[PDB]
């Protein structure tokens, strides 16, 4: 997958799982589940830099509604709802748009 040499297969096919069901989605969760809470800068911006599909130096909506398709091109798109407490978390600056300082802290918050 598109984390080889970052995260392990298995964390992800459990992480994946862990939000199969409509709603269900929590970012905690995921990330604690997925591996990355104790990855460097380095690898969270590599990350980053995957889910910021259009090079825009920013996470935006769009882009976080469909980040469950990062790591598998077959996992669900998120609701409307689960993407809006996604950015909330993500955005410290409320700014609308998270960077890449902003998405490693709530990884490790
Ligand atoms: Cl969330
Ligand atoms: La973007
Ligand atoms: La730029
Ligand atoms: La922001
Ligand atoms: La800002």
């Amino acid at each position: 997958g598109a984390f080889a040499g970052i995260l392990n297969d298995a964390d992800i096919t459990a992480a994946l799982a862990a939000c199969k069901a409509e709603g269900s989605f929590d970012h905690k969760a995921f990330f604690t589940k997925v591996g990355l809470a104790a990855k460097s800068p380095a690898d969270i911006k590599k990350v980053f830099e995957i889910i910021d599909q259009d090079k825009s130096d920013f996470v935006e909506e769009d882009e976080l509604k469909l980040f469950l398709q990062n790591f598998s091109a077959g996992a669900r798109a998120l609701s409307d709802a689960e993407t809006k407490v996604f950015l909330k978390a993500g955005d410290s600056d409320g700014d609308g748009k998270i960077g890449v300082d902003e998405f490693g802290a709530m990884i490790k918050a």
